């Protein structure tokens, strides 16, 4: 089981609430962009073998949030490989695994919530499980 180094991460927007707030270890430090469609990108500076994303929600354990995961080598052309929709049952990493592929770049796209339009994630850890 492989858990990459993430290099820098980047975002369409945030509010305060840094992008590398998600790969600072801290369940207490978020990421938080408003709207449906906003997104974080994880960089793991060259091209890994790639099939597990876990992400961390903020109030994850009472509500749920939509999103996909796209990868790839080019931010601006990258593939969906995920979607789906947060437990809403815990606040710890949550795993989604998919088919092995190769990716630089990990982006997390987000459609907001049950409760509001924010996109806010605590961590994010990238694997090859
Ligand atoms: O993910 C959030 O719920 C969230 C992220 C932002 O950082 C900010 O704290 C946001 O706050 C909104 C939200 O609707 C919340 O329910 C409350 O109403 O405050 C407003 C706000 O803009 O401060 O919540
Ligand atoms: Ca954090
Ligand atoms: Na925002």
């Amino acid at each position: 089981h492989m858990q990459y180094d993430i290099v820098a991460v980047t975002a369409s927007a945030h509010d305060g609430n840094l992008p590398e707030n998600t790969i600072d270890g801290n369940l207490s430090t978020r990421w938080s962009a408003n709207g449906s469609g906003q997104y974080i990108t994880f960089d793991l500076g060259s091209a890994k073998t790639v099939n597990q994303v876990k992400a961390a929600w903020y109030n994850g354990d009472s509500r749920t949030s939509g999103f996909s995961i796209s990868l790839g080598s080019d931010p601006a052309s990258l593939t969906e490989v995920y979607s789906g929709t947060s437990s809403g049952q815990t606040n710890a990493l949550e795993s989604y695994s998919f088919t092995a592929t190769t990716a630089r770049y990990i982006r997390i796209t987000g459609f907001g919530n049950s409760s509001n339009t924010w996109n806010s994630i605590t961590e994010v850890a990238i694997f090859h499980a």
